[PDB]
RNA sequence: AUGGGCC
RNA sequence: GGCCC
């Protein structure tokens, strides 16, 4: 979004500097093009005269205006898009009681008990199982005094700006590129499941292309149907975003907000309010206050369905803007935030759409190589969502998520203190769809040291998983 | 060092 | 606890 403010204060917000991630024996092994990001400025993998701080903020850019025309066309394709959603997902999107927000429905996971608190919380030294009671989901008298305020709509807050300790490509460790994580107060995230948790909670479960998300998806299991549906198509696109959260234009996300979470939806008059808390921010990073308008936190509740949602509408306005006669059954869709595949059996250019997805503010670049330009015949089998690749199983023709080796070898290299055991488990279940001869080689260095699951009792497991009756075909 | 999903 | 976003 657009800074407009930058103010300094005496009170000053510690980040979390020093990475929690360790070298494993793996990364003697693989050497990867990967590590921790900085969260320094001292840090020595840096390049010369780089400062930290002016690299994190860069990605906000400015707040793009729409015209009326444009804003009236952008409205059209949210209630188009709010239709379609509302339609399958139904309209049962009463607000949820404070005990079901906290412990969560069907579709919905709790509450994290033991994450950040944000601000003012934070700089209390509290920790937000003083504030909130998770075991019988109730709140204390700091936070049932802000839900009070933000019934009124006078609530105010700021965000808690953290380094994202991750690892990553050793070019970005290099630039700084180091992401951020904006926490938000938990009393905030509490009233946005509030407010809107139903809804996502029946986004998760009908989660696919007729909605066009992913947000919820199993890739062991779901691949198969992603795959099957996008296969069927003559054209599928692999279309980045750069900086997609930071770009979204306070028109869209306002616009959207109205659109989607109606009251005429069954939605709580302040699920829009709460919602539109989002385009305008303070941010507190170290001695720092920065205001900035438009572009979404990472900290919301519902960051990820938002992004998938505005996503969805961005490829709606985009084509209309360009082509007459686009309707949401001209193409297919799925996304996961930025995340995005789309499809369609029109020779659609997305080169000509590039225009008007700046027009709100967004870049948009072909994943597939660097290409230099959209080209059309491409097949779900050229395409990456989330990381994972779509590849035919050779022992039950089904479609499987792969990840790229080196992106493993980088994930196996590094790991936190003491829990190289449980992330090799849970690595596993990803190296398992890379073959017998991938798998072996990805833990290689590992055996002797921990315990390796067999690449049987895996394999074993995810065709249960994907589809119950073709375990037991190779029984009959 | 987070939201959300899945394991 | 890990992964994705």
């Amino acid at each position: 979004g657009l800074i407009v403010d930058t103010r300094d204060v005496e009170e000053r917000v510690h980040v979390m500097r020093k990475t929690k991630l360790a070298p494993t024996v793996a990364h003697g092994v693989f050497n990867p093009e990967f590590g921790p990001a900085a969260l320094s400025n001292k840090d020595s993998r840096l390049n010369e005269g780089v400062v930290l701080d002016e690299v994190i903020f860069s990605k906000h850019k400015g707040d793009t205006k729409m015209s009326a025309e444009d804003k009236a066309l952008f409205r059209r394709c949210a209630a188009d898009y709010a239709s379609r959603l509302h339609s399958v997902l139904g309209t049962a999107n009463a607000p949820l009681s404070i005990y079901e927000a906290i412990k969560g429905v069907d579709g919905l996971d709790a509450m994290e008990p033991d994450t950040a608190p944000g601000l003012p919380w934070a700089l209390q030294g509290k920790r937000r199982g003083a504030l909130i009671d998770f075991e019988n989901g109730t709140v204390g008298p700091e936070v049932e005094a802000a839900l009070k305020l933000m019934e009124k709509r006078e609530y105010k807050f700021a965000c808690q700006t953290f380094l994202k300790d991750e690892i990553r490509s050793m070019e970005k460790v290099r630039a700084g590129k180091t992401r951020i994580v904006d926490v938000l107060p938990v009393e905030h995230i509490l009233y946005t499941r509030m407010m809107i948790g139903r809804f996502c909670a029946q986004m998760h479960s009908n989660n696919g292309p007729q909605i066009g998300s992913a947000v919820g998806c199993n890739p062991d299991v779901d691949w198969q149907r992603f795959g099957t549906h996008f296969a069927q198509y003559r054209n599928v696109w692999d279309v980045d975003y750069s900086a997609f959260d930071a770009n979204h234009c306070s028109d869209a996300m306002n616009i959207m907000f109205e659109e989607v979470f109606r009251t005429e939806f069954g939605f709580h008059p302040n699920a829009e309010w709460i919602l539109k808390t989002l385009v305008n921010t303070e941010h507190a990073y170290e001695n720092k206050r920065i205001t900035v308008e438009g572009g979404i936190p990472s900290g919301c509740s519902a960051t990820s369905i938002i992004n998938t949602i505005l996503n969805n509408i961005y490829v709606l306005y985009a084509l209309r803007r360009h082509y007459e006669g686009v309707e949401l059954d001209t193409y297919t869709m799925i996304s996961y935030g930025d995340d995005i595949v789309v499809a369609s059996d029109y020779d659609l250019d997305f080169e000509a759409l590039k225009p008007h997805f700046k027009s709100l503010g967004q870049t948009i670049t072909p994943a597939d190589k660097s290409d230099k330009g959209f080209v059309l015949g491409h097949s779900i089998t050229d395409v990456t969502f989330l990381k994972r690749h779509f590849h035919m199983d050779y022992g039950t023709g089904f479609y499987k998520p792969v990840m790229a080796s080196k992106t493993l070898e980088a994930i196996l290299s590094f790991a936190r203190r003491g829990t190289i055991q449980e992330k090799l488990i849970s690595v596993a279940g990803l190296a398992v769809h890379s073959g017998p001869d991938e798998y072996r080689r990805l833990f290689e260095p590992f055996q002797g040291l921990f315990e390796i699951p067999s690449y049987r009792s895996l394999y074993l497991r995810w065709v249960n998983a994907v589809c119950g009756d073709a375990a037991a075909l190779a029984h009959h």
